[PDB]
């Protein structure tokens, strides 16, 4: 019935097309052609996508041809005209100023416009207020030239009255650059503050604001901000405030019921404008990553139905709310045709929006129908309009572009016109996993709600139980020394959380001695109980989350984030290890002769010794003593006194869990007293230690001595930090650079061993680049750990806060200081700095800090940049930022490090993803998570056996 | 009919055969109204209970007591039920347990016209003793054999051919049985020896009118029986006697050529002898021992190819029968029906063919062949229990054969048409080379010394190596030969006053521009891709197969490593280098990780640097080459510093090397004292890995070297370290001491004792200690001491003369304190240590706990299998480690229980090839080396991991 109507609409549509004068997909132009030989070759689509995105970064004919050469001075002048060329099919204007009288000549031709400032990502305080300023300025400066503007009833029009004649898009996240989803309502009141002027301005000049809708990360927090903001008494009256919604979300339907809703409780329309949605690769790929459900309808017919249900919902509603169809579609504007038609709303209610310069034809028809036509209308730069024209490729050249359908793969009429509802095949958010793969812990999304109540809860139950008394315990039995250490909690240092017995050791002999005799009957547990018992340890971590993270939010002064992914961590190296010792159970059959079987096993090795830092508190320790334990050996862990509360939480786990007496015991206390007493024990078979250098060489060179009645070789695992560089080439995407960088080096405040504290900038980009990080910087918080709001808080303890401020002194004698940032008191709060042409040389370019201290350093080409990202101690983690092949690949042939990553950030190395370790002074025999490890922790043997009796063998 | 008809009346006589046999009223041993029938229906419809009940039976001889029967059995799966049972089975083949016991059987075989030829049965002979032992026994049974018969009638159907009067009393003869101490390297004084233990009895039998026939042993002795055969009897003293006898296999591929062979001497001969042709009785042993070998399989593959060439290898014997005697020893009625056949065409009067079975077997064939009557002689078995049931485990053996002709006329129901078909319809030949699976690895072959030709380039490779001697050393840093003035005389150990080489020994000078060469030549080396590393690897170990015989003359002069031992090291040596050329060619692809979209992420392999490669003198080449090609094709740039004791080989290594075409600097060649360039590069800032293999005492001392940070070192040195083991052989009470007693005399004097796998403690339990240590000193005093270079040497001399003093004193001092069970007799003129064993050695004692390095064995006793294994666990050292047991419980208490890092079970404990048996282990005994296994390449390496964003603007390319 009603569908059969909305395929006559669309049959009447393309007959009037056929009387157009050509096609976007035209291979005459350079645009069509380039499209056509993408859609034919999946590596030249990435490599001709990837050379015209990184096209406006380069200055210089010569690396233009270069780039061009890797990829596939006058053909810089040639490609770049061309490819700059494109781009102005697109965007209206490089300024307002130019943009106007083409905004006016459409206006000529019965289209109408809404203006978007193009822009880079807002990183920066600075550019969130830049941006503010453009608006204000746009939107001042386009109404007063309005006010000359003759009436054009077909678009400055509608049903109840005049329209605004200018309409200006504004991207909410380029308004503020310091979004936190934990601190929910203090960054939605900040949303709503920098919105306002802009919304006021707007209404004051009787001009149509409309907010966009970004990626789904702050899709929630956009429609509150907005709802909320245009339900203030000074907006509550105006209707020309509009919003974005995506139809290729699963909750927009719902959104789209509560946006009605509350336009009723408002007593004054507002406006929807329905998009499918520009994010659709991205969603896929991050909700993968992050193992969580996928936002987005994974079948296009999905979202073709629901934007059609969409559009049917808000029309029944068009006494309360405007809706406004933005597609090129014709099956989706024939649609919404007839359910306007079917309610008898007029025509000049209705309103249909396109991109400048997309589907000409289709444009002009709906016009000359009558309808309302309205330009998205992009103004800006060259280099966020080649992002622009980038995502114009990659939409007109997806498989399931409509427009491509019509225009290049020849579709029939009814395959074009189809109701999407048909055949109709569902997807859900949940992908399945992989059997036998495995799979990290996804991480909390502080977006939802009840994930921040019991955050706040579990830190206020925290709270309450402090200080936490921690006993020693060997045997499952807990024992006191009578010696105890206060420790604090770094973001308020007046409070105890931990009163820590530290062990004698006389103490520590009694550990050794109870691991030793656990050991001989833990050897022979069967691997799938020792794995199962690991096991369980993941899943009391599992219920625990909360708890855990509390615990480290107040013991180590880690941010909520970061102490989320130390329990990720930990449930990983739990899970992962359990895997691989299931595994690695089974006999290797080797020769394969007849007449002998000869197998290749593992055996444990004996009682191992656990020194742990506190940075990573849970995850670092639970993965040395897991892999340690699952592989048949026995466990003395001595944490570290910074970090003792949290590991106490893990031996209550591992005994819930069920491990038996004395195969892991915990032995808090001084590491020079009873650390050194367990690395030169006779019994001590090998040891696992993450720390720093001074103490691993000390460490290594105790465990090579004998000792008397030793009767084995102890073998070390020893991680001792790094001096990580990332390299920022010429060409790098600045956005993603200083993003990645930030983080990498002011994260958990620099106190990682794969910490970037060296920024090796080649000297064509260093003056645009640093302006970008120090601004950036200058935009973090600092606040207690506790604090949701907080991006850094403060560095462990006293001693590493007074020799940090002596580094950063020293280093003012040497070199010149960029930024040093302001920070709370009443804890260890040591300050985010960055020292600018540093020499590589230099001593603060040379030895580990361990705290939010960075070290620009100048490079006039890559080689002097791999050069100087080589010259230190340390071999962990490295990067670059480049867009360039061949740069590439010299930094991945050419940089010493065991963790090399390419144009992402250098720090959160996951299990199985990452395999984390290195080399030179950063430590020997530690690459966790990976397929190397737990062998580590084992001997290989070798069982051969003689079949053949009597002339005769088995067969296998 | 049809002209070539043949093959139809073949058929037809089978017919005839197989209607007679209705009539007869005789059983089939598949009866499963028997015990034995009941048996082997099992057995053949279940594999893991054929192996079951095949073990069960073998070991259960050697069980004394009625418990550990019944335990026994609980674990396979009433001691004189089962063992009445069991021994019943054994009867039905062997006519007694002693001549005395079965004469009056073969009188009744005489009754019924039927003959024999006897044999005694026996365990290995592993001793002169038991040699001596067996000689005796034919001596004795020939004569009393011979005397009893002087009263017996004739029986004309057995008595008398058509030529005239055939012997009454006929004996057969292992050969191996009358000397333990065959060697093919020395062919001529083994075939000399051979002679001399067979010419007694041949002679004995001549002078009695008996009839001698020897029989046929496994392949490895074939060549050598048929040689030793054909020139004892064309002796002046034998060339006349008709009644000598050998057998041929005609299921070896060479068997037709050997009966056209022996013709023609039986011509030249002048005089006829008999050839009995059978099958064969090794065939699973042949197809196992050659592909364990890597040699040809010397028996056809396919069943038919064997009755095919048969039926050749007798049509042509019988068309020859003027001057060769065929007998036809078979059981079945198809082969039986073709040779009467081919006679009768042959115009042969059947008085002349011969027929030959096993006792017990074929009852009801054997009767019918009487019946037609044709001359039958069974076979017929003397001897003891133990012997007698491993004979009843081969005729269960074959019997139970999927290719038993007897099966599947008996068991199987297969029709008459199938059973009498000519085995040459459609005959498809299999090849002697077993296929290769591609992508696997496979050993080196080593050297048969059998082969005449081979012997010769050892003999010549030899004399050219002498003839060259002194070698001079260079020190070979860049690819440039050097000189430091300071020469080391390095003596032959067999021969201690002539020099084999004279080594320029190194400056610390000379050591820091080798580290300088090894260090510049790191950067750009570290960048050749893996493939043509690897490829550099393979065109050495060309290189060393091409050089094999002046690569083991090097070996067996400058360190007295015997013949087979160098022959190995070579072997070795060359499977190090194929072994980690591949190992590389697999590492050095990328491994994707984690699999999420928008990321690529990829867990790699990198070189470290310069490794210091440190090497011991007693595997010279092998041990070496392995650790400087696993370092080199990883990456790594090399300073190799051999053993002062064995710089000759290594010397020949850097040439190859050089040859091979590795660049200037990859690897260089650093000759000098340990404790001063071996330190140096140990201690120098550049080392990244040093590979170490030698005594405990320098181990600990490298590793706590190597702790060190230096100045400007920016590194953790790797140690890769073997340090040598005590190693303990545990003999349990059902131990197969055939086996047990050839594992542990190999295992404790092979390269006399200079192993750090060499078994210097053997712990026996008490219930077998008198039987296994009697035939183990027994043994033990039957092995040859020679200068290396003499074929016939078991053992050489010791390394050097510190060693020899050391050694000598482990003795003096062990002689005042332990019981001396045995120390041979040895040359003068090098450092030759005697094989000494010691008994009722204390497991806590210094002899059984300080590694000797030499000739010298502890004999521990153990009243069970717990106390075995706490003295077993009792040393500083895990390295190798073996039991010898039947018992399924106790294999697996050991397996699970005995701390080594090379666990054998029922073989020696040395001889560790790569990939079939990675090596190394723990306590003392080393750190971070499984040398030849999956784990071992990438000590050299780093892991790392390489993390690329393949998301812009929205967009990841998919993989
Ligand atoms: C920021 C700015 C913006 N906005 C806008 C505005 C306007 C005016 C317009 C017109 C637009 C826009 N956007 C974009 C949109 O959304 C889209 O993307 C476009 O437009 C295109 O679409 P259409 O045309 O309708 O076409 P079609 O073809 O039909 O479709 C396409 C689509 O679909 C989907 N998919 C794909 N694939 C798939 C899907 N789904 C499911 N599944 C599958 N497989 C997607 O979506 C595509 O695209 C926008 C805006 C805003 O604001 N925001 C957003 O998000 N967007
Ligand atoms: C030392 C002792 C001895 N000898 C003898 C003597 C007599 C009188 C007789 C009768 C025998 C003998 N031996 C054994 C023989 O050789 C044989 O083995 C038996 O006998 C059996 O055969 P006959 O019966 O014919 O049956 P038949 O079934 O038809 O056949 C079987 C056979 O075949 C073969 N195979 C198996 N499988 C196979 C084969 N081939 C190839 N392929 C395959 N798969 C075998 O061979 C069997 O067996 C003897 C003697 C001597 O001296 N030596 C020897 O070696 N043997």
């Amino acid at each position: 019935d009603i569908q059969s109507q909305i395929v006559s609409r669309g049959e009447e549509i393309l007959k009037r097309m056929e009387s157009q004068s050509a096609s976007i997909f035209s291979k005459d132009f350079w645009y069509g052609s380039i499209m056509e030989w993408s859609m034919k070759n999946e590596k030249f689509k990435t490599n001709m996508f990837r050379f015209v995105d990184v096209l406006p970064s380069i200055n210089s004919g010569d690396e233009v041809a270069r780039h061009l050469k890797e990829y596939f001075g006058l053909m810089a002048g040639a490609i770049k005209k061309n490819v700059m060329g494109m781009a102005k099919m697109f965007i209206t204007g490089e300024s307002p100023d130019e943009a106007l009288p083409v905004l006016k000549k459409a206006r000529k031709n019965k289209m109408t416009f809404t203006v978007d400032i193009l822009g880079e990502a807002t990183l920066s305080e600075k550019e969130a207020q830049d941006y503010s300023n453009k608006y204000m300025e746009l939107v001042t400066w386009l109404a007063k030239d309005a006010e000359k503007w003759d009436e054009v009833p077909q678009i400055d029009r509608d049903h109840e009255g005049a329209l605004p004649k200018v309409n200006v898009s504004v991207k909410m996240t380029a308004l503020y650059s310091q979004i936190k989803d934990a601190a929910w309502d203090e960054s939605k009141k900040i949303l709503k503050d920098r919105l306002r002027p802009v919304f006021r301005l707007g209404m004051e000049k009787g001009v149509f604001v409309n907010l966009d809708m970004e990626q789904y990360s702050v899709k929630h927090l956009t429609l509150e901000v907005f709802t909320e903001l245009i339900n203030e008494p000074e907006f509550k009256n105006y209707k020309f405030f509009g919003i974005v919604i995506q139809a290729y979300l699963r909750d927009s339907f719902e959104d789209v019921k509560s946006l009605t809703e509350f336009a009723q409780k408002r007593g004054t329309p507002f406006w929807v404008r329905l998009v499918k949605g520009a994010y659709w690769d991205y969603e896929t790929i991050e909700a993968e990553q992050r193992g969580w459900p996928v936002p987005v309808y994974t079948n296009k017919a999905e979202s073709d139905a629901n934007y059609e249900l969409c559009a049917k919902y808000l029309l029944e509603n068009i006494k309360f709310i405007r809706p406004a169809f933005a597609s090129h579609n014709v099956r989706t504007l024939a649609a919404c045709m007839l359910y306007a038609e079917k309610l008898n709303i007029p025509k000049e209610a209705l309103e249909f929006q396109m991109l400048y310069g997309m589907a000409e034809p289709i444009k002009k028809t709906i016009v000359d129908m009558g309808y309302r036509m309205r330009e998205y209308a992009p103004v800006g730069e060259l280099i966020p309009g080649m992002a622009y024209l980038v995502r114009r490729l990659l939409e007109n050249t997806s498989n399931e572009s409509w427009l491509r359908g019509k225009f290049a793969d020849n579709k029939s009429m009814a395959e074009l016109l189809k109701d999407p509802a048909q055949g109709l095949t569902p997807t859900s958010p949940v992908i399945p996993k992989k059997p036998g793969k495995f799979y990290n812990e996804p991480l909390l999304d502080f977006a939802v709600k009840a994930d921040r109540e019991k955050m706040l809860k579990a830190l206020a139950e925290a709270k309450a139980s402090l200080p936490v008394n921690v006993n020693i315990v060997i045997n499952n039995k807990e024992l006191q020394s009578g010696k105890i250490f206060d420790r604090v909690n770094p973001s308020q240092s007046d409070q105890i959380v931990g009163k820590i017995q530290m062990a004698t050791t006389e103490q520590a002999e009694q550990a050794m001695q109870a691991a030793q005799t656990a050991y001989k009957t833990w050897k022979n547990v069967p691997c799938e109980q020792r794995a199962a018992l690991v096991d369980k340890l993941a899943d009391i971590m599992t219920r625990d989350r909360f708890k855990l993270i509390a615990t480290q939010v107040l013991e180590v002064g880690k941010p909520w984030a970061e102490a989320d992914g130390d329990i990720g961590e930990a449930i990983d190296f739990c899970r992962y290890y359990a895997r691989h010792m299931r595994e690695l159970q089974k006999p290797l059959r080797v020769g394969g002769l007849p007449g002998e079987l000869s197998h290749y096993i593992y055996k444990s090795r004996g009682v191992t010794a656990v020194i742990a830092p506190w940075n990573f508190p849970l995850a670092i320790l639970a993965g040395m003593v897991t892999a340690a334990a699952v592989a048949g050996n026995t466990v003395v862990m001595k944490p570290a006194e910074q970090s003792t509360v949290v590991a106490w939480g893990l031996m209550k786990m591992i005994q819930e869990a069920g491990f038996p007496q004395g195969v892991i015991n915990f032995l808090p206390g001084y590491g020079e007293e009873v650390g050194e007493y367990i690395v030169n024990h006779k019994y001590t078979t090998t040891i696992a230690f993450t720390g720093s250098k001074a103490v691993g060489l000390h460490i290594m060179n105790r465990a090579a001595v004998v000792q008397p009645g030793q009767q084995h070789v102890k073998r070390c695992i020893i991680e001792m930090g790094g001096k990580n560089a990332v390299i920022i080439d010429n060409d790098a995407d600045l956005d993603e650079a200083v993003d990645g960088v930030i983080y990498s080096a002011f994260g958990f405040s620099g106190q990682k061993c794969s910490a970037a504290s060296r920024v090796i900038v080649l000297d064509e980009v260093y003056d645009r680049f640093v302006d970008r990080l120090v601004e950036t910087a200058k935009s973090i918080e600092i606040h207690p750990a506790e604090n949701p709001k907080a991006y850094m808080g403060p560095v462990v303890d006293k001693e590493a806060y007074d020799r940090i401020l002596g580094t950063i002194a020293e280093a003012e004698k040497n070199h010149k200081l960029l930024f040093k940032g302001s920070v709370p008191g009443g804890g260890f709060f040591a300050p985010p700095t960055i020292f600018g042409d540093v020499p590589g040389d230099a001593k603060l370019a040379q030895a580990e800090i361990f705290g939010p201290v960075v070290a620009v350093i100048r490079a006039k080409n890559l080689d002097q940049a791999l050069d100087i990202a080589n010259s230190t101690e340390y071999a962990l983690t490295g990067g670059v930022f480049s867009r360039s092949p061949a740069n590439i690949n010299r930094v991945k042939e050419e940089l010493e490090v065991g963790n090399l990553y390419v144009n992402r950030g250098i720090t959160g190395a996951m299990v199985d993803r990452h395999p984390f370790g290195g080399f030179k002074m950063s430590g020997i025999g530690s690459k966790t998570g990976g397929p190397d490890y737990l062998k580590q922790y084992m001997e290989p043997a070798c069982v051969t056996e003689n079949t053949l009796r009597r002339g005769f063998a088995p067969a296998e």
